[PDB]
């Protein structure tokens, strides 16, 4: 009946309704391990803290849930810090748990102590606090998973004393809480919501954007009930796209980005429903090419300080975006009479098709691989059943192209840290997702990016995650070289070229199947043998350097 | 007569002396590339920005001089935190220089801004700030040079926007500065130095003690001289021991760590000169292990905090270390009377010997090969004209009873944080020191450790470094499988096996030659080939995992 | 043997022989009034806690050694940043003590919690922590000490939770420890100190600029020593200036300030010796007005960063101001063969009256009394038994003209932060010091400014210090009008008038004699009567707006 400080933790995990952790192991945290071992609560261990912070995000994205990240004292704390502030930006829901020197003996310069690292994490976390009293933990823990979970969702660290954690307690003398938190967001006032669909039935182009909040809640059944009213379409940034696969055809415009040539062709939209997308890099800033100057603005986000933080709005909705779209499902299940709009459609399908074939009539494969044949051939194999991750640069940049006309069950890219590395270990934990829903996994990396995580395909092995990992391999850090020529001069390029190396032979001595190809048959044959067998695997593609993409030029 | 912000950067650091940078390319930060590329000043280019911040230390450390580390906005400034952290505890002097977004186009939700950069590493930095004006960098870079190279040392931030950078200015109308900096410490009041020479000369059983400081400063001649004419026997912490090198052989006490057994011999020490030595992790905290109770304690450190910390002292001492060195040799060439103290140093040496016999008497190699044994044979080609760096827990606990009886040119080993993983780096900068001074590097990691940066293999090869890199491999995350089964239970280990991977491979498919060893007599002959070649290596050594260093008890 | 950690702190405080404390009591910090109360340690309490810290302020600055502020949890803290921020940029030794919300009860939203005190204080001070055991008291407390009082001087931060200062143990388990740090500061390496006397040896027209350092350690007799044997001239910042006060008259400067019209009368110094004066505010930046751009430089200071911030120097040494005062006199004393220098003094001494009588010849008191005028008769009363507080913008920049010829026991005025206000406390708390000396305590003040604590009247009548209050009143938020009037036009004037008010009426209201004065033979009449009685007292001075100071047009 006396228990530790690590056995209130999981307890209080388990009853928020958490399967999984993400960890690498340390001393200072081993309460908290023993105690899942108890209960059965595995914890994925990897081989950088850095590569189990963004599995911890993968997890969360995928699945759309909590994370969980468990790292140590010190450098445990240090290593993680990347992830954490790619959640930060991404608005990405995880609870990320540490360990810290001991409250007696503070300050006597020992082992893994004396960094301040509350301080570190409050610029790029929702919450931050270290814990005083072991009787506190139970409800401190709920509380930080409160904070993560509501909109917007982000980042909250708890810091946990190897004090605070080895000490016990008399269970009979410490209540755990439920998780007590409605699963409904709020919606707009009805004057509000009124104003917006008199709006919108009085537009002769409107147009509906999504972003990462909508993701987050998941409401599909809704969103696809009032689509199928109005039927006005819809576009989405690069974490809001997988939000369209359930769409009719007629009425999924893709990424944002191809709403850039409608102005040239007399197609500027009339009036944009901004559901969670900010304004900033996804959505052009505020330069108008793509949310145009003369169009009406509607924009719903739980945070004020977004509204028109750029540009000129017509009416500004502090509310939760999933909330909204179910308001705005039944309000148009009432109404029922709305003006035709096919020709428009026509219009915004005609309009993404003739930038795809644009691009297709100009990408030649005489002599070496074009990134945007490689692309392809990736986009034959997605739907509904896989999760696409994409790192890496130009890499993704052409890969953007051929993801609008298909549908992923997920679709996981850069957000705005735009940080080379975080591809792997997020693909990970996705993969962790994926299997209870019956789906694979597909990374889609560069050369240079690969290199940062390398060492996680000992994990894949070991914990038997039947990831596939494909490698563009351009024998470079791609983009960056690509700014010296274009930015500077065609003969001053210094620190770019990275032209060493056999990443299959890397994966196989860690016990991963390993291929390497050059051509259209070859990478095709290659992809479909991988996706046959339930085992990790790696795919290097020598693919050309030269070749600009569209976005690149913007 | 129009230059850049980054040219402005460069010559700045031209004139204070610096002839290398280390790395990772940006956009944000091209025009510093540039520069150096006009000037003709090396930057070392890594596959992870830690790896480049470590190597900067390494560097500084083997070379005793400035580091400097070059990284790009957003996650190239977050990847570069654990080894601000590291330099931080271990007083290195490291300048990190960092891009970040714009001034102008400041809070537009763009590619790679938003994060407070210099609110992050405040709490673990000397000095930390953001440049606001083009005309300011040249007086600004020297400014931070100052803080960085002062007692005590340590790391500094300069964070400089892409606006800032870019901009460019009349060369004639702004200066840049000398380095106007005394390359002499401060020196005790010589009311202070006749107190501590008074109680010196009357103690019976006097010792000295040396930390970091006396390493950044590198006083050896005035050592040599000081130690000859008082016949007082030297001891260090890892940081410090590589100062006993050029001492004679009867005054060498070894690291601090065999103090340990002086009390239950009679032999507890009189008096204790401590030379920038702190009261922590390395000399027993308060507890009078090593720095006994019943002792006298002079205490000479540049932060009065640090003065007898965890435990009462006798004369407490604010100066620089190495100019107390320099007023302790001039003041005993003058006097030359001092007592025998014969026996006092072979008691010293007699008790260091025992200790080593001691655990030799119990180690057995039949059936698999035991960590001393392997230890031993690294210990046979350590001299001046070798850097040893060490990684990875138990093998650096083992290894640490070899090294008081070699004299190695330089010996880099964790400090307070005690992260796994930054060996890699560390050994890469220390590499390229060595080069201009004719010296071989060798690093000892952990098969755990090696895994954070396995991809600098590559590294090693483009730029043609031959560092040797041996792994102690004992399938597992050793020193914490060990906490589990003595604090917790046999049967309580999780998270902590390493089963799988041909760490040799690994190396080959990046280019570098790789071995596999499990005796005495393979690893012998391998070693000796290895270092028979200019070219990167790796070793691994199939190690024992049941043995118990003598320091894991402690 | 049980006692409380209250007990601890005085305990500790005593051992490190502090003998006033100054404050504002709350419950959360009352077992320290309790302590203080039986050991006979006295606490000064103010009407406002702000009052309460410049009073530390004060007491430190007039009497060379550590002040002690005490304030309660919440509003407590808050109230005292403003002084926190003046003596981080006047580098002045404070300890700052803080209660704060229990820890036991820790995020309950309670009375005066949840404030993160140490992050507010963080960026302006030069170490600030918050204990977590009763234990801990004694060693910590100590450890601020000595940060405090070690070059360069500073304020610290202690925060002690209501728990931790309740909470009682057994006093024979810990141990209370002595303050053990020299008391004389390190000194320069021989061979800087010849090159700096040689330069100094064949100058043609040195000089010697004192900062605050010099103040702090008041090393009085070796500067007198080392001046006689020289005959260089020395000169101050608002700070140094009483370290002028023991020298012979032909070798004082005054205030660095009239250095400026040396350059149009071919007397621009040769070389100068700046000794803890910084290039910033005082010293007239970068601009070479002051210290010319042709003139050779060695600086002495404890921080690397400020050795030539903003200027080309000669000699850049990094030691203890004190101790080097200290070694320039004792190598002066072997040395003495010095040129006469005695045609350059008078040089010196002749440009100072040239300013005065120019000032004199244009300053009339005909239908309303000039500041000039005023500033005179104040300065017949000044001399060693006399400390003289400065506030208040035109107020002091007047009084700065007559402060060259006489000689104060203090000086206390403005240092960078230049906030309106601070005056009234900093008074106070030097005369309490002045009371143990022998010495009467003056404060200039403007109308403005004296608004910012007039309730502290009470505290001087309460506590009997005879304090005079001095007030120039203008009717106006002076300096301010003036701008106005200079860089916009002459009928922009708005916010800064203040024609209102009895400022004596309000004094005798608290009990003080108050008086009211509008010319020279009524003002020589009331302060001579005021200065005869052992008693606070206030004089309010009508005097003219119009005229504008030398200083103003810099
Ligand atoms: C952590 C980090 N370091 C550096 C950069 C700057 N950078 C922009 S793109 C790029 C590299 C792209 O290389 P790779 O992964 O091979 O993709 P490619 O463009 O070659 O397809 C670099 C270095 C970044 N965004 N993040
Ligand atoms: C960055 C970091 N530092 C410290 C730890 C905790 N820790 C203490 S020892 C150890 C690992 C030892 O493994 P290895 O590198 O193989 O050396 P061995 O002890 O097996 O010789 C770990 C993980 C951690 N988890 N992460
Ligand atoms: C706390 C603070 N508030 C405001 C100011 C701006 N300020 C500079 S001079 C001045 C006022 C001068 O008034 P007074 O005390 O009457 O002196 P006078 O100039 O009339 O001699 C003010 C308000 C400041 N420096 N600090
Ligand atoms: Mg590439
Ligand atoms: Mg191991
Ligand atoms: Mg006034």
């Amino acid at each position: 009946a006396m228990i530790t400080g690590g056995e209130l933790v999981v307890r209080t995990l388990i009853k928020a309704g958490v399967e999984h952790l993400f960890g690498l192991h340390g001393a200072h945290i081993d309460t908290i391990f023993q105690a899942c071992l108890d209960h059965d609560v595995p914890i994925i261990d990897t081989r950088h803290e850095a590569a189990a912070g963004h599995a911890a995000e993968g997890y969360a994205r995928a699945g759309a849930k909590l994370g969980v990240a468990l790292v140590t004292a010190g450098g445990g704390f240090t290593n993680a810090v990347t992830p954490i502030a790619n959640a930060w930006l991404d608005r990405t829901p995880v609870l990320f748990l540490t360990g810290s020197g001991a409250l007696r003996d503070d300050e006597t310069n020992t082992l893994q102590a004396g960094i301040d690292q509350v301080a570190m994490a409050a610029p790029i976390t929702k919450w931050a606090h270290r814990v005083m009293a072991t009787e506190h933990i139970p409800r401190l823990v709920m509380q930080a998973i409160r904070a993560a979970l509501s909109a917007p969702r982000g980042p909250v660290l708890l810091d946990l004393p190897w004090d605070i954690l080895m000490n016990q307690i008399d269970e009979d003398s410490v209540i755990i809480p439920d998780l007590v938190l409605s699963a409904h967001g709020a919606r707009p006032d009805p004057a509000d919501l009124d104003q917006a669909l008199a709006l919108l039935r009085k537009a002769e182009r409107p147009v509906i954007v999504l972003g990462s909040e909508a993701s987050r809640t998941a409401r599909k059944t809704a969103l696809s009930a009032f689509v199928a009213a109005t039927g006005v379409p819809v576009f989405a940034d690069y974490e809001g796209l997988s939000m369209l696969s359930g769409l009719p055809d007629a009425m999924r415009g893709g990424l944002v980005q191809n709403l850039y040539s409608f102005a040239k062709a007399d197609a500027a939209p009339d009036l944009v429903l901004m559901l969670g997308a900010r304004f900033g890099l996804n959505t052009g800033h505020g330069s108008g090419q793509l949310i145009p100057h003369s169009a009406q603005v509607i924009q719903v986000d739980p945070d004020a300080c977004e509204l028109g933080r750029l540009q000129g709005i017509a009416l500004g909705i502090v509310a939760d975006v999933g909330g909204t779209i179910e308001a705005l499902a039944q309000a148009t299940a009432q109404d029922a009479a709305w003006p035709d709009r096919g020709d428009w459609c026509a219009k915004v399908t005609d309009l993404a098709q003739e930038r795809y074939a644009s691009i297709a009539a100009k990408s030649s494969s005489e002599h070496a691989l074009h990134p945007f044949h490689a692309s392809q051939v990736i986009a034959k194999h997605v739907d509904a059943g896989v999760t696409v991750v994409a790192d890496g640069a130009l890499t993704y940049l052409w890969l953007s192209e051929v993801m609008s006309r298909v549908k992923p069950g997920g679709f996981l890219c850069h957000g705005y840290l735009g940080s080379m590395g975080v591809g792997f270990g997020t693909a990970l934990g996705a993969q962790v997702a994926d299997l209870e829903a019956g789906r694979r996994t597909i990374l889609v990396t560069g050369d240079g990016s690969v290199g940062y995580s390398i060492g996680e395909f000992d994990t894949l092995v070991r914990k038997q995650l039947p990831l596939i990992v494909i490698i563009m391999n351009n024998q470079s850090w791609g983009a960056t070289l690509h700014f010296q020529q274009l930015a500077v001069g065609p003969n001053r390029v210094t620190g770019t070229r990275l032209e060493n190396g056999s990443y299959h032979g890397v994966a196989a001595a860690f016990g991963a199947d390993g291929y390497h190809v050059d051509s259209v048959e070859s990478f095709s044959a290659a992809l479909a043998q991988a996706l046959a067998h339930n085992r990790p695997a790696c795919i290097n593609v020598a693919v050309a350097l030269d070749p600009i993409p569209p976005e690149e030029l913007i």
